């Protein structure tokens, strides 16, 4: 199990632009169009990410593609952010690919302010900041979801996700 197993799990893949849970125009496995209410926005947006006129649909090489992307990116965020970066330098493996999953989904702003919680992670205080990751709007919105990245981040395995 890996990264893009994890996120492939957690996004599901959709060839055709989608409503997230949040009502936000999305495609692929979680690729993000836009915020805006408008669908031609969105379809705006997905030429502009694909490079050719989609008309909303894309193939399966091409969500691949976003998210191959979208990992690099979500990756890159963390080590160029002062408060991530120590947090996933000193993580192992598996914890790391927890942290990368909450900053795929929420961005890099959202998770730096898990204030409290980084601070335990990084003192590897395990239970604790399971406890303190679960009292959030992110927690209460995506339970299934927040809760097999908060036991990965508790156990260091991939139980969840098995
Ligand atoms: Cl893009
Ligand atoms: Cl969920």
């Amino acid at each position: 199990m890996n990264i893009f197993e994890m996120l492939r799990i957690d996004e599901g893949l959709r060839l055709k632009i989608y409503k997230d849970t949040e009502g936000y125009y999305t495609i692929g496995i979680g690729h993000l169009l836009t915020k805006s209410p408008s669908l031609n926005a969105a379809k705006s947006e997905l030429d502009k990410a694909i490079g050719r006129n989609t008309n909303g649909v894309i193939t399966k090489d091409e969500a691949e593609k976003l998210f191959n992307q979208d990992v690099d990116a979500a990756v890159r965020g963390i080590l160029r952010n002062a408060k991530l970066k120590p947090v996933y330098d000193s993580l192992d493996a598996v914890r790391r690919a927890s942290l990368i999953n909450m900053v795929f989904q929420m961005g890099e702003t959202g998770v730096a302010g898990f204030t409290n919680s980084l601070r335990m992670l990084q003192q590897k205080r395990w239970d604790e900041a399971a406890v303190n990751l679960a009292k959030s709007r992110w927690y209460n919105q995506t339970p299934n979801r927040a809760k097999r990245v908060i036991t990965t981040f508790r156990t260091g395995t991939w139980d969840a996700y098995k």
